[PDB]
């Protein structure tokens, strides 16, 4: 049953990078308005 | 009695040949299975390996796309 | 009748012989078998090896042209 | 003489299946073998990919990290 | 010695039996390795046809971008 | 007695062998048949490849030819 | 007087059997071979498929480069 | 040996177009300076 958990890994991997994408677009949105500011 | 003993011995023989054969059967058949399995597990990994990567790459692009187009609308609003 | 006891035999172990024979071959083909699936599986794992390493190294130049392209990007809007 | 002829024709089956026997075993062996790397395989598949995972958050909080800084340095100067 | 002919011919069908219950076994597996591996055959098919379309698509959508990003290029360097 | 039995159970597996020599030969026609379809399905793959390039050059060229006419175009109105 | 020829039809049963066994063997070696050739010419057209992609994004990236840097170059000189 | 001839085929293919990108690379440097001329 090995074969389905890395085949797991790799459709919760797909995931977690999607997620880092946007929160990383989240944080720069937050980080423009202080970046005008200073 | 050679000739018996020689009986004695072939059925003997031919009885060991049976459970043999059975041995080869069975061994072959499940070998076969457990190396299909291995094998279309290692395609799905790398179908889907490369799907990944499309996908991944897709919405890192749109994304910066989104960001320079709802950020330059922000200067105009 | 030991005659026939004799003949019977010989056809027993003629039919025997070919059994044994026919499982032989069966037995080599087996263990070429054997080669040929430690090279396709040792293939697949290679590529798959290429591929997730290559795959790396494509996200980190994704990301890597990324960033360049939104440094200059932000330092251009300033300007105008 | 036929009966003797026939001996030496048994003696050679009967060797004949010993070696296929042991030979089976050999097989069964190997097979397993194979298994078990093919199951470590696997698992070396899977620390790499859980290492690359992280290898790209990381690289994804540098990069965040990184251009902000720099945004501030030009603010700071 | 009719009575031990009798036997010879009984279980001689006892060892045949058993051949054709065996290959009769194997018979079943190989139907079984057909209709398996036809659909595996179909799915690896399926994998390159749609790679195929896959690669096409980026082959053009890169030809497209690369052309808005010519275009624009040396208008911009017209202007500097 | 026990020769009837076995009378019947050897005609009781000339049925299963007759049965076991007709599938077979039917199983072996489905194997011919997908020799031919495999071969059909490359034939295809080879043709959608040689479409892929002529769709593909084609764009190139036409690009190209474009390009020409975005530039061009404007020069002369 | 059956059982001599009971004794007979059995023998050409058995000279039957084995022949279906040998046709059968054979079938799996011709269409074993066959399969296995199949499978992995299509797992090496998947992979070159897809490396023949990234070569070819490769190159059209590095023609971009080579169109503005040697360009570039021409008009400071 | 229809394999064969599919994957001479796949490196024709990539060679063509390799060929394809470098005339056109070619095509629009012979285009330059007459660009600038009109
Ligand atoms: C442990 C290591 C990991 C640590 C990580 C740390 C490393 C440090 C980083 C430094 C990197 C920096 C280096 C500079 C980076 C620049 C590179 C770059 O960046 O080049 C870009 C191209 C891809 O180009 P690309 O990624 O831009 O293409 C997209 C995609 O098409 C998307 O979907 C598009 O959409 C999108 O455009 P969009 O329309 O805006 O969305 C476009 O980006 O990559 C390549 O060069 C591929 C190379 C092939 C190599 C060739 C051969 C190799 C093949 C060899 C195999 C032979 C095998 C058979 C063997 C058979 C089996 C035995």
């Amino acid at each position: 049953s090995t074969n389905q958990r890395v085949l797991w890994w790799s459709i919760l991997q797909t995931l977690i990078l999607v997620a880092i994408g946007v929160w990383q677009m989240r944080h720069l949105k937050s980080f423009f308005e202080a970046k005008k500011l200073v």
